[PDB]
């Protein structure tokens, strides 16, 4: 009845507090104005996108590792070790059909997180930790990020 | 469970067939890489965005008229006159907080269409005609469109 759109500019190395939290049924899309599939090696993550809970837990962690040619999805409670991680091989293969820019979409299916790169679904992630997303972060390895220094994020909340 | 993201490049003067139709609960966002709030007068519409049914009906018509400083929302069946139109005054006032670009979002609330410009909801439109959206069009008055010649459209379907 009263859905909402919120726009955020996220500089590399930062985290932003969402004006409106993301919960079951809502969406989050990240827009990158550049694509560098051959920029270098990450220590270990070239670029990471994170969905965080109000408690500081990493609901969803998305990491792109060029040197290891893989994409990692994991979670963890604050001050706790990294949990069971799911990985997807072939980075470039996922960005086929980009052309100087990319977008990553995350659907919050309540009990799962659907991750989409452009138009291709790369994985149906099962939530290891539950809860609403209240902040987002974009971290990088200095100079080897595969996305622009500033990444735009649009959230669609108050849906279903 | 299996939502989908589809990306389209819509050149001014064209209409594109959606690979995935837009129905109750789905979303459509238009991205413009430019904003010209002082480009000229439309004959009468400077730029119009349309959601069309498989039968050619204009489910939702969105028109920006600089000379008349208003935004019109209407509908109509094919080969029929224009129906009851809703208008919103003050064009620029809606794009406050743009900065060289804009985005228009349309939420299909089943019995209504919620139109958002950037983060501001401009109107809750009551459907005069129902049905799923199968194609979209971007029409302009030669040389006086307030959006870029090519407008990007992203649809989020198969949601609720
Ligand atoms: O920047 S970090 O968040 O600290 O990077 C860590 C994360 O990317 C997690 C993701 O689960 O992985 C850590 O590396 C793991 C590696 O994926 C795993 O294969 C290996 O067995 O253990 C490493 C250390 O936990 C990143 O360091
Ligand atoms: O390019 S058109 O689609 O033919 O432009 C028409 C539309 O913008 C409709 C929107 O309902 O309006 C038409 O003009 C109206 C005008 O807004 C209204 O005030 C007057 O009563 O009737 C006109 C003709 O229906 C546009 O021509």
């Amino acid at each position: 009845t009263t859905s909402a759109v919120n726009i955020y500019n996220i500089s590399a190395g930062a985290s932003v507090d969402l004006a409106a939290p993301v919960t079951t049924g809502d969406i989050v899309t990240f827009f990158s104005s550049a694509l560098n599939l051959s920029a270098g090696a990450g220590s270990p993550n070239n670029t990471a996108l994170n969905l965080l809970s109000e408690n500081g837990a990493y609901l969803l962690h998305i990491a792109f590792r060029l040197q290891e040619n893989v994409i990692v999805f994991n979670s963890r409670q604050p001050n706790a070790p990294w949990l069971v991680e799911q990985r997807v091989s072939n980075v470039a293969n996922q960005f086929i059909g980009s052309g100087g820019k990319a977008m990553v979409t995350v659907f919050d299916h309540g009990d799962k997180y659907q991750v989409v790169i452009n138009e291709k679904t790369v994985i149906q992630y099962t939530k290891q930790i539950s809860g609403t997303t209240s902040s987002l972060s974009y971290n990088s390895t200095e100079g080897t990020s595969i996305f622009s220094t500033v990444v735009e994020a649009v959230t669609y909340t108050g849906l279903a």
